[PDB]
């Protein structure tokens, strides 16, 4: 139900590129993440999946500090993460990715692995695409692949990590479709991109980060006109 | 049980890179797969493991021929592959590495897992490195953990491709030592690496294939004896 971030830091030598970042993602709802190159978004990504040590701050769930929990096991609990950078397996065929991912899980038979292979395809528009390899495929067929990777694994939250990137923008419009259903269905997201207008207009709320400290909160309508968010981050 | 390939068969261009080549490997043996660079094994692993299409020839298992078989359910039916390029992932630690595999595993509960995890840990000698990330090892210790990664997978028959490139020559010996055990468990291995000493060593028998034929079969005496094996691989 609740995802919460609270205190988190994290320095690299000294330049402190995360300090004091706290926020929270409750299911059913659609949470952005924005600010500038450098701004410590995919640092603190990291620090919620667990794939760096944090400084300081905890991670919790449902008032459940996990902060102790190794990744595997925050993932067993139901945190979801899509990697910026490309992740697909690149000798392995579109329809053989999905496979890979739905091997973990034990809530479906090998028929209900299989149409959700199939059913994920059709939605992201790649069918034709099932037999290609990952290394032979365009940046946006390889991302929106990813990307169904990602929801593949049913998470309760899940972090996408500039899910825009390449996409064409009528797979742009899809994708928020694809992740407002969901979210119908109990799905908490808490997402970054720099395609602005396309991520407020479907997010319900957004926190604005810029050289590691949060400086706004609030509705899209809203972020859209603080004056310091217009001068750091948005022109 | 018995692994079984016969008459593979694989073309890019009008380069046929393999050609009529059969294998088989039982439970309880170590076979070796040899042969100058590009002659084909890759590519003839590749087909047993179902990532690139065959232009001909068919892989058993016992008296079930599973060439129509996706790579999920290859290895379901327990055919492991350590691939040749690096394999790790570079922002997970070791331990993290080793226990997204062991998340497969329906035979292991929790607890289990994380044993088997520092089990492999302290076989390899990496312990020291549980919590360094993939990227930042050296090109023997990521080796190392992607050979332990491979067999945290559990499988019946394992493809071990290069696992001694960037390997010194004391984790050879105990990495020899570590699937002659599972060799005694009833692990089939076919084995292929330009550690020709070293592999033989654990080979019972051994193919030697040029240009995608095979042109030699036997014990280690006997391919170390064969003058067509020194003239186009051993020099
Ligand atoms: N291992 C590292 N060592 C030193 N500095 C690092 C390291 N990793 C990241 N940084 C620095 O920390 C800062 C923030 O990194 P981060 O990836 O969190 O930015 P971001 O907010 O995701 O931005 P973008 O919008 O460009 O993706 C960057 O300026 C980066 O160069
Ligand atoms: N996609 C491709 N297109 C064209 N040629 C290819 C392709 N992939 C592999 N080859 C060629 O196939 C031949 C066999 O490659 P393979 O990887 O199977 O060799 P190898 O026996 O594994 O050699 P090494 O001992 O260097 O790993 C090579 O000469 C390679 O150049
Ligand atoms: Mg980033
Ligand atoms: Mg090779």
């Amino acid at each position: 139900a609740t995802l919460t971030a609270k205190n988190l830091a994290k320095a690299y030598k000294g330049r402190r590129v995360v300090e004091d970042v706290s926020l929270t993602v409750n299911s059913g709802e659609i949470v952005g993440l924005l600010g500038p190159n450098g701004a410590g978004k995919t640092t603190t990504f990291y620090m919620v999946v667990g794939i760096v040590p944090r400084d300081a701050g905890n991670i919790i769930i449902d008032d459940d500090d996990i902060s102790l929990l190794p990744l595997h096991a925050r993932a067993r609990r139901g945190i979801g993460y899509l990697p910026q950078e490309a992740s697909i397996f690149r000798r392995l065929s579109v329809y053989d990715n999905l496979m890979a991912v739905l091997q973990i899980r034990d809530d479906l038979s090998a028929e209900q692995r299989e149409d959700r292979a199939n059913e994920l395809m059709e939605e992201f528009h790649i069918e034709h695409l099932r037999d290609s390899m990952g290394q032979s495929l365009s940046g946006g067929e390889r991302r929106r692949v990813e990307i169904a990777r990602a929801l593949a694994a049913n998470p309760k939250f899940i972090l996408l990590d500039e899910p825009f990137a390449g996409v064409d923008p009528i797979s742009v419009i899809d994708i928020k479709r694809i992740i407002e259903h969901l979210r119908d269905s109990g799905l908490g997201v808490l997402i970054t991109d720099h395609n602005v207008r396309e991520t407020l207009a479907v997010c319900e709320r957004a926190y604005i980060v810029s050289q590691g400290h949060l400086i706004a909160h609030g509705t899209p309508t809203e972020i859209l006109q603080d004056e310091h968010v217009k001068r750091v981050y948005l022109g």
